[PDB]
């Protein structure tokens, strides 16, 4: 198992910018062509949530076009910039196992050593999470159905407050539901998230948990200050590999940067 | 609890650059004064090993100086382009704990909720790490002491393979036996190693096991290609923070970007 | 009094780049952007003409929606690349004290203890400035009116010649009857105008006269090459802030660049 | 008359950078370079203090070597980070006006239209600026005898506060001294300041009355906040130059930006 | 004689960019408005195809408005990504020579010392160059009715295999016709060729054979790996001079670099 | 065959910068790790001359180092920046071909199926180049014993006038010399130059002629401007490759560009 897992594409409609000047839609195409340009290709490209800005159905035209330039099977999730009616009507061709009721997105991948498990934590009307009653019994029915084999969870919101100012009080409000999940199963070792745009990780029990960057803009992680900043700070991903027994994940950066060149002890340490 | 991690300095003899072009010198004093910067201000400063590039007396001499300008407690810690003698002989005033003895530095903190056991992986005469008998019964007897209390372990060597084609070989070579620890001690949750100059998390039973990105030159992640690459893509640090009883890790950009902004309804989705 | 005070915007229309490839309407979105992200709030913004770069109705619609994003008062005035009946129709809802007459755009404002002083000294079919009969006359009924309080012009054409080969031509063709003003009136010593692209600042009198940069775009000032050359050298802004007795303009620069950091007296001269 | 006025070089000694990271030594030696590029070339170059960082004699050699590669005669005056023993030594072969006693470098310039007067406005032992008696009677006598020959004044600290937090309390302590000058004499009509490495801008009676960006790293104004930060933001200089009767300094950039271009009128607005 | 060569322009349609990212249609205005800068001017500009990307009648209406805003005589000449009627349609008023018949366009320029020959190698319905029988035996007829007077081609496509990977399979297929006529006419001196998006030069014979690069992006020569790469390195252009008996080619930069300073002798090699 | 030709590398001594700002050394020591990374190996890196920028032992010091640590076999010649003698100390030992006569430098290489001639263009006391009467006899000896088999030269100076007017008056002043062998051997096809820090190509009968652009600071071509200008406009090198019985050149980017990216003809053209 080789994943990409990119996040808060946050696409505008064609002739737009984010804010009227950040390109999202060129940043996303350039991201795009980057993951089909990999020499070692992944089975498969995780989008965890915010898939567009506004919930408008010109930006899922926008969206549909460029995941679907993606060279790799997708699995795409909604975060809360998402309408559930519109990622259903635009987005389920490329991701068809989210189903067809646009209130119960929702699918589990077991080609792998790893159960995956892709949940829908947005909810109509607010920027908060929740799971909701039918998710958090299908996520319980996955893991006490799936007895020894590992799984991982992505979502949009984080279950859990990471003392971020700006991000804690929209996580995922009912997460406390999935941690409860996470004592009871030692299965479950993994869970993903988008929302916060910045690498945090923490472990509960037996569970990695993390946040990731977005592919474009980035929040700054502030414990005191409450001011909605965002920045450009450099974009990346995470990739997921499995490595015998190990889920390992390794950021890989999106960013156009000098190099590589090769290591020599000779220009390393001259004499 | 707020600890700023960087690791991987490898810096140069003055008015030398690493291979002859990347100016490490001058790239980690930009980082020391972003660290002096920060507004919410750290408890100390860790640095997970290489802080050297070629064990060189004069190398010390540039480190001792610019480590020595942080406004900040430091942990310290040798990786393999380390010398032991000489890392103590500069460095120790600046993390006194390290001790007098070259062949057995390392320290406990108990200053936080959570303990901070800090380790010398590094041999002599190799790249690959090494965990001496006498560091892991320091480790056993500081453990068993502990108790409930969680502890997270800072060593330059990751303690298990992660896939990376160029810097599995080179990892602990003898990692098993602080693997075989994480089992018996249910509190020992985290370990940030350097080594890998790359972001890559995976999870070991309860233990968060983490390598850190470097300040300057970053290895890429490669799982097939062999080839000794390094570039200059973004630099980052992680934060270590205690938020009630998770400990929280985010990354945190030591690149110059643009930004940050301000998040704003009617701007996000005009009308 | 804080004012934020930015010039020669030259909106294009929405699918449109300036000259083809100069995003006028991004950078001026991000310069909005870095406006209401501000630690120090401005009381207003003033934009000193060239608002909109052809005259153009879709233009208007552009810049409308990107100066009306601002979170500020504005104070609005034209230059010659704007229409006077098309500024009205789209800009007088942003800054209504213009009036409602095209032809005779001005306002005074005494909410501040120097008063300031809004005029048109645009005119149809040239890109010289006139300053109209009517313009002449109100101007020194402020100014005789106004007892010892000091003012500030806000124009868009420079009163006088400054030397700059390409932009003298296209200064105010009656200057002269401005700078008679500044002669009979000790009270008015600030007159800020756009038009050329570029900080330069002389006397009259009492008088401190400034043009400003461009939001975007710059003009070099050249005193003997009249080639009508423009370039993309760092853009800014002013702010002006009144100081107890005195009215002090600074440079606040609108580019993306390094820091800041922290200044520490031990790394400034080591030892 | 066409001056180039730079000021605040902080040169540091041969291979070592500002703070470690800045390479101020580089990035002068691109000043002078760009300087010595002019098509409009200057009479003279001036530069208004801070010419060292640390008042060092290998400081000082730097700072002689690279403004000693001027094709241009200089006009050279300490700042507060300068020695005025060394100043002296190293500097006066480039400045033979500034005469043969460090205690009172001043001259005055009579080849211009304009009278010019340099003078030492830093004091041992301190940052703040003092105006001594004998540069005070100096400057009466400079000024009566130059009867309705219009003077300027060049000086490193501003001779009044400006509201910029960082740098008021360190300004010219007993700046009223010269205020009290351009109350005596109407001829005084600029005092160009470096000490603040920002443009801003003032006026005093007929005085105009501007601090300089620096060549290298610039200090944001801020009203509020009393942290000294200092940040990369784009570097210029002020030129002068006499035009008429009118005395004109426009903002030359120091930064390497894309352009210049032609403007075309069909490009500018396509049909 | 001197010419400006662009070639590999790539124009997509007024709201789009190639691949979604690379915006063509700025990058190439921008190309636009430094041709109409120089301060040396071309006698002509020559673009040797692929002009638009799609061969779609929208890119066309953008590249007729962008190379219609040079003020340069034009001669266009097109390339695979090109349509022939649409081609003819939108470009031949601007380059009238063409013709009026889109499977015949060619014309041949003697206003300079050596006479122009202008090709179309593209061939509908694939990648791969093809010269027809009657554009083979026109210019055969262009050289054998010439004399002695020298002679170079403008054409699409390279006349012979260059060892790159990418390009060589679409090459010119029968362009071992044209060598034919490099072997039997001394005239013909000079073959300049898009297509490569690449400076790659040869000589056959006394021809000197010639790629450029595009005016955006590249693609690397690689001689083993047939991966269809394009990066964004550096976009440059040829100049043609004639210089007495000698056609020179020199490369001018369409990047956006530092400089130009004055080389100085003292500043060289100080002492 | 494949070549790696690098020139006019102008490096300074330990801790200096060319013109005190641009760091050659680094530049160049990026250069070297950029060719020792290479995937398609070179069998030999060639560099045509002015390897030091002022002929000083301590810059030769820098270029043995630097460039004994590309991990190829070497073919180093002289330019007039260069000192004989110097160069023969330090660089021989680099490329044991040269000789142990500082003023008869040359050799021929037959290990290709083009033989490949060294020479020495440069002449004690001056920027011209001059062709030895020893020079040219050993090459007329060569190209005779030769026969058929193809060759080219490499040499500092190009053997005519290009045009420039920077650069033509100090061309190889006896160039005619080189020019009267082309006539004499149509064997000889290639010559290759620096000095003009700029690719720019011509041909005489059957000879390529060929300047190079610099490793790090370019000079621009003017025809009319006679102005020593230099500017940081992109460095690249020239890769030879024996393609059958063609030599190609082709430009390889020493820049860091973004890229490269992989085509896919649905993300060229979206439908
Ligand atoms: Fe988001
Ligand atoms: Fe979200
Ligand atoms: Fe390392
Ligand atoms: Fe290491
Ligand atoms: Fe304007
Ligand atoms: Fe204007
Ligand atoms: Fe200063
Ligand atoms: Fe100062
Ligand atoms: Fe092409
Ligand atoms: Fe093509
Ligand atoms: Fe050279
Ligand atoms: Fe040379």
């Amino acid at each position: 198992m080789l994943l990409a897992h990119i996040s808060d594409t946050h696409f505008r409609s064609r002739g737009e910018k984010l804010y009227g000047f950040i390109d999202v839609n060129a940043a996303n195409a350039d991201v795009v062509s980057q993951l089909n340009a990999l020499r070692e290709r992944p089975d498969a490209v995780v989008v965890s949530g915010d898939i567009v800005n506004c919930g408008r159905p010109e930006e899922y035209q926008v969206a549909r076009q460029i995941l679907g330039s993606l060279n790799y099977p997708l699995y795409l999730i909604p975060g809360n910039h998402d309408d559930k009616a519109l990622f259903l009507e635009y987005l389920q061709p490329l991701c068809p196992q989210l189903g067809s009721d646009a209130n119960n997105m929702r699918c589990a991948v077991d080609d792998f050593a790893t159960r995956l498990l892709f949940i829908d934590s947005s909810r109509a009307g607010t920027s908060k999470g929740w799971l909701t009653d039918e998710t958090i019994s299908w996520l319980e029915a996955q893991l006490f159905e799936g007895g020894d084999k590992p799984a991982t969870i992505f979502m949009h919101h984080p279950p859990l407050p990471l003392g971020n100012a700006q991000m804690d009080p929209i996580a995922c409000e009912n997460g406390h539901r999935l941690l409860a999940l996470v004592e009871r199963f030692p299965s479950l070792t993994r869970i993903f998230c988008g929302h916060n745009h910045s690498l945090t990780m923490t472990q509960y029990r037996q569970a990695l948990i993390s946040t990731l960057p977005g592919t474009v803009h980035q929040v700054p992680y502030c414990h005191a200050d409450t001011d909605p900043y965002y920045d450009l700070s450099p974009a990346s991903c995470l990739m997921h590999r499995q490595v015998g027994e190990q889920w390992v994940s390794y950021q890989h950066s999106l960013a156009h940067y000098a190099g590589p060149w090769l290591y020599d002890e000779n220009i390393s340490c001259p004499t």
